[PDB]
């Protein structure tokens, strides 16, 4: 008997049986492996999995995040190698970028699943303000037009905000920036990764633009304050007309109509980010299942992460989750031919762009976290009114920290 034991990150409503029902078809077929996941929330997982990977007492598997895979794959004796031991061709081929360390062949990631954030609205808001959604989010300037529409419609009895988004407190403050630093023409790093580069003419562009929405009354003030969780449940509350958000919240948005009868599911849309001046680029993320070098059972938790590939195994954790399968045959199942989730399949295909993974890339978000965040103090002017010199003075502190991290 071998007791393989995994930690998950929270992606599903109920991560650990959600789980357990998708490997149910490999400890059936392997009576003599078992299977006991536990979950680590989003805070506390890259401390706790840097400390497993130092100290020994670990779990066989773990999930990472796709940003982090370097950062733990780096650390000498932490991680199996996964060179030759995984089947890659099966993959889509995007998804491997995060589990190499870059400048190496050194793979020490399973793609698990990815993801990108894409712009939700309210369809009912949008006729009500002239706002033709298959057009008017096509670009930066006609999205900006279209949210003045927006702000402050009243559909039913409520006035909603036009935009709804998070500011603080989670590894989002990073991700939710990326890609309008993108659509400017800018970037976090250069070619090489060695070096920090969103304080270019082109970052301070994107970094700019986007914060001043805030400023300039279109985006909700007080949601700046909270966290991704709390506005992903504001907006299934109807509080907002549009939000940038994961394919997640369809899961959460179609059980609180099974449950409370509210209806927001049926009212909601979903396109792919507006497209900037140096064309379309979203935010791509996702997880790798990376494998102990303490496990005392790598041959069994090899087989489970090769099923955690298969295509059923992928499919079926697809559907709980709401997360994009990493293998291409996957995508010949008849439930991706969603029309809400075909949207976020093929913005990350087309448009994703991942960070560049370099072991300090997990350390540096910790510190974007931080700094990102005194953006949108500026803006909230809680210290002052609001300068965009300031921002700038904040994005020129960050990136010195960074390239010390570098
Ligand atoms: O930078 C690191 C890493 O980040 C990845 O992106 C992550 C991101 O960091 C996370 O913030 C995000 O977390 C979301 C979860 O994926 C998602 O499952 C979770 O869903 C919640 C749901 O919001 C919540 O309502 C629900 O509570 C229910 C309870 O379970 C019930 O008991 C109760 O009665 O009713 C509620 C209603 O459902 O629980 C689920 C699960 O906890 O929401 C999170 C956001 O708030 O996930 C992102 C993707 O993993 C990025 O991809 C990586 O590349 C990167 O390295």
């Amino acid at each position: 008997s071998v007791k393989l034991t995994m930690w998950i990150m929270p992606n599903s409503d109920t991560p650990d049986q959600d789980l357990l029902k998708v490997v149910k078809p490999f400890t059936d077929a392997n009576p003599h492996i078992t299977v006991e996941p536990t979950v680590v929330d989003w805070s506390a997982a890259l401390t706790k999995i840097t400390a497993a990977a130092t100290s020994g007492e670990a779990p066989d598997i773990t999930q990472v995040g796709s940003t982090w895979t370097a950062a733990i794959g780096a650390m000498e004796g932490a991680l199996v190698e996964l060179t030759g031991k995984i089947d890659t061709s099966a993959f889509v081929e995007s998804t491997l970028q995060s589990a190499y360390i870059k400048g190496t062949d050194k793979m020490f990631g399973m793609p698990w699943f990815t993801e990108t954030r894409a712009l939700f609205y309210r369809k009912d808001a949008c006729e009500k303000a002239g706002v033709n959604p298959e057009t008017d989010f096509a670009t930066w300037d006609k999205f900006k037009d279209a949210l003045k529409k927006l702000n402050g419609i009243e559909v039913d009895g409520k006035k909603l905000a036009a935009l709804g988004m998070p500011g603080k407190n989670d590894w989002n403050v990073v991700h939710n920036f990326s890609w309008w630093i993108y659509g400017a023409g800018g970037d976090f790093v250069n070619e090489e990764g060695t070096q920090a580069t969103f304080s270019s003419e082109n970052a301070l562009k994107g970094i700019k633009f986007y914060s001043e929405l805030a400023v300039e009354g279109l985006m909700d003030e007080p949601s700046l304050e909270k966290n991704t969780s709390d506005i992903e449940s504001a907006f299934g509350d109807g509080a907002y007309a549009t939000a940038f958000m994961g394919p997640w919240v369809i899961s959460s948005y179609t059980k609180n109509k099974e449950e409370n009868g509210n209806d927001l599911i049926d009212k909601i849309g979903v396109t792919m980010v507006p497209e900037g001046p140096a064309g379309r680029y979203a935010f791509m993320g996702g997880s790798n299942l990376v494998i102990f070098n303490s496990s005392k059972n790598k041959d069994e938790a090899l087989e489970l992460l090769k099923f955690f590939a298969s295509k059923e195994a992928q499919v079926e954790y697809s559907k709980v989750s709401k997360m994009l399968p990493v293998v291409k045959a996957a995508y010949e199942d008849p439930y991706f031919e969603d029309s809400l989730m075909k949207v976020f399949k093929e913005q990350v295909d087309k448009y994703g762009k991942h960070y560049a993974s370099v072991p300090g890339w997990a350390s540096a978000e910790v510190i974007f976290s931080e700094g990102l965040s005194k953006i949108w103090d500026n803006v909230m002017e809680v210290d002052g009114a609001y300068s965009y010199d300031k921002t700038v003075q904040i994005v020129k502190d960050v990136e010195s920290q960074i390239n010390q991290i570098l």
